């Protein structure tokens, strides 16, 4: 594949700079000694909420909520620290009624809705200890957590209030119980 190198010594603007230790992978080496190279990439898991869209502050793959519900259960406890989040037990049963692409999905508990770690959720009547097994790092930061946040849109990403998706909820709800 592409060979790996290590810069000796710095080099200053070729539209990238060269520090003393960089390693980089040649893409094409050419006998005219100019070598057009790619800083090995930077990747890692991130919070969807610290990042925003390029073309439009929405987002265009969150699912569309449910308002009907889908039992699930809380797999591990967690204290509400804002207004619009759920306190859970371990064993307390919801409704998971937006699936949200960021972590934090609206359910619904005794009449009113919030959101709750999806991570911290499992489908009822499953295996507990095979979703737990899956929790592999703690839940996502919120963006109503970011003070200060700066975005490029002039116009604030579209979001359903609490009392929206209550209003909704309470409406179009469905109960099999």
């Amino acid at each position: 594949i592409l060979q790996t190198y290590r810069a000796i010594a710095d080099y200053e603007k070729s539209e990238m700079a060269l520090s003393t230790g960089d390693v980089v992978e040649v893409v094409e080496k050419s006998e005219s000694g100019w070598w057009f190279c790619q800083m090995k990439a930077k990747r890692g898991w991130i919070p969807a909420s610290f990042l925003e869209p390029l073309d439009s502050p929405d987002e265009t793959e969150d699912p569309e909520p449910n308002y009907a519900g889908e039992p699930y259960v809380a797999i591990k406890a967690y204290t509400a620290v804002e207004g619009d989040e759920v306190s859970l037990l371990e064993g307390e049963a919801v409704e998971v009624i937006h699936k949200l692409l960021d972590g934090w999905w609206v359910i619904r508990k005794d009449d009113v809705t919030g959101y709750f770690p999806s991570m911290y959720l499992q489908k009822s009547g499953q295996d507990v200890s095979q979703a737990q097994r899956q929790i592999k790092r703690g839940a996502p930061p919120r963006r109503s957590s970011i003070r200060n946040a700066h975005s490029i849109h002039q116009r604030s990403r579209k979001r359903l209030s609490q009392d929206a998706y209550r209003r909704n909820s309470v409406r179009f709800l469905q109960q099999r119980r």
